[PDB]
């Protein structure tokens, strides 16, 4: 059969186009096909698989959680891993990246300004905001402002910028989608790069996918907990928490998730990473973190009919719940 997978804006789009037509190239009539369907944000996609008008989706886990509730209900089936099919690692760690000598610690990021990857997002807001929540200036609910209290100017896509104006100051209409440069890891980290904001809650992979060149990076430190700085190098020992891989999500009725796997199972074997010089699922011409993450070396079948929470895992659902 077809899954009908949901691109969100024109990049992805085009990623999702390629997908389909190169699986058609080398995968037969009677294989797994691919069709594409765009909407202009993942929460469109959510509630788009939800209505049946398609099938499944690549989430943060912060937004594996949102998926899952109601009326949604949508569950994880098959989740990125990163690192190596050696040593496949199915979490990731979140991290603030600062430039050299800029002169704060964790301790210091009142009146700042800050670049995130979205709203709701692990790395970019869930850990960060909420390490940050009793520094946050009372009112702290509605939480958005109380963020936008805290610091000086912030990009966080997604929020919605009529009622927290302060939360698209370093991103005017804090866009949802790749159509906003400063969206999603590698944005959160161009918006820190051109100086727009003085940190950037990402993951530890960014700043390697943005930088090349050792002596760039050494341009830059990571905050670690204990209010002193670190190489971004160090990250295994400077990060803020570790959280889950992001995941595929689907319905709970009439899923496909089988089909699902079967398609994403032939597609890393066809254009995995380093599998094929036509295309690839893990990196584009187009833009990075399209479809799936550009740090993705592959993908794990969930367990049968686990539901967010329990892929989650007590620890993450817990630092989503107290947050809230
Ligand atoms: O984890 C995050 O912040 C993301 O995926 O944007
Ligand atoms: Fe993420």
């Amino acid at each position: 059969k077809t899954v009908r997978w949901c691109a969100v804006s024109e990049h992805e789009a085009t990623k999702c186009q390629s997908f389909r037509d190169h699986m058609k190239s080398v995968i037969p009539s009677d294989g797994p096909s691919v069709a594409c369907v765009k909407k202009a944000s993942y929460l469109d996609c959510i509630r788009a698989i939800a209505a049946n008008e398609a099938d499944a989706v690549t989430l943060d886990a912060g937004l594996v959680y949102d998926a899952y509730l109601a009326p949604n209900n949508l569950k994880p089936v098959v989740a990125e891993f990163y690192g190596s099919k050696e040593d496949p690692q199915t979490f990731y760690y979140a991290v603030a990246v600062v430039k050299k000598d800029s002169g704060f610690q964790m301790n210091q990021l009142r009146g700042k300004k800050s670049c995130h990857t979205g709203l709701g997002r692990s790395a970019g807001w869930n850990i960060p905001i909420g390490l940050l929540y009793c520094d946050l200036p009372e009112p702290r609910k509605p939480l958005e402002k109380a963020v936008a209290n805290f610091f000086s100017g912030s990009c966080a896509p997604c929020a919605d910028g009529t009622d927290f104006p302060q939360l698209c100051q370093l991103c005017p209409g804090c866009g949802c989608s790749t159509l906003n440069q400063y969206f999603g890891y590698s944005g959160a980290f161009k918006c820190l790069k051109d100086g727009a904001g003085d940190v950037a809650f990402v993951k530890h992979s960014t700043i390697f996918e943005n930088l090349a060149n050792k002596a760039d990076r050494d341009q830059y430190e990571l905050l670690c907990l204990d209010n002193t700085r670190k190489p971004v190098d160090e990250y295994k020992d400077c990060h803020l928490a570790q959280v889950p891989s992001h995941t595929v999500v689907a319905r709970s009725m009439g899923g496909k998730e089988d089909l699902i796997w079967e398609l994403l199972n032939q597609a890393q074997e066809h254009f995995g990473k380093d599998k094929s010089k036509e295309f690839q699922l893990f990196s584009s011409p187009h833009g990075k973190d399209l479809l799936f993450k550009d740090s993705a070396h592959g993908f794990l079948k969930v367990p049968p009919r686990m539901d967010a929470k329990m892929y989650l895992g007590y620890e993450y659902v817990t630092a989503i719940r107290n947050l809230r």
